[PDB]
DNA sequence: CCTTGCCCAAACCCCACCC
DNA sequence: GGGGTGGGGTTTGGGCAAGG
């Protein structure tokens, strides 16, 4: 129908149904490799991209042994969760 | 009626001939207007609404003459096949 | 039975926002 | 040579049964 909170009008009731979970916060989608979830399933293949592509050098972190593709990534992660021992 | 695949019992064996197809990977219903085809004609008649309707504005490939309903579907396509 | 249209989740993609 | 996420949107695949 329509956005019973914001009043918005979809075309679609599939995307009324993802703009309600960015309403309520509702991440079902979550990763099997950290703690990260999102309210579409693309969004998840996007972010599972950053955990190394196929073919590609992969940076596995120190503490925690998480994939990552990226060298950049893989510091941000360590300075946002491995700060505990510094 | 029962898939020799995956063992789905039907209520309908039509719907098990669809299903199927899913299996077999076969697509009998082919789009005339590009490369789409599907298992269903009820979807190859969904996809063709894409392409316009009559009585509404159409946008056509300036390349291929590919007629579109949606403007965004236009300038995705002009993405995936020209690069030039 | 067979058509067909609807419902919903899922795919793909573009653009804007963030750290 | 930035890399990744959130919002937004078209389109598509699988399913299902009411009504031809
Ligand atoms: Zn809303
Ligand atoms: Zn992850
Ligand atoms: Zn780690
Ligand atoms: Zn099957
Ligand atoms: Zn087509
Ligand atoms: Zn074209």
């Amino acid at each position: 129908d329509t956005c019973e909170y914001c009043g918005k009008v979809f075309k679609n009731c599939s995307n009324l149904t993802v703009h309600r979970r960015s309403h309520t916060g509702e991440r079902p989608y979550k990763c099997e490799l950290c703690n990260y979830a999102c309210a579409q399933s693309s969004k998840l293949t996007r972010h599972m991209k950053t955990h190394g592509q196929v073919g590609k050098d992969v940076y596995k972190c120190e503490i925690c042994k998480m994939p990552f593709s990226v060298y950049s990534t893989l510091e941000k992660h360590m300075k946002k969760w491995h700060s505990d021992r510094v």
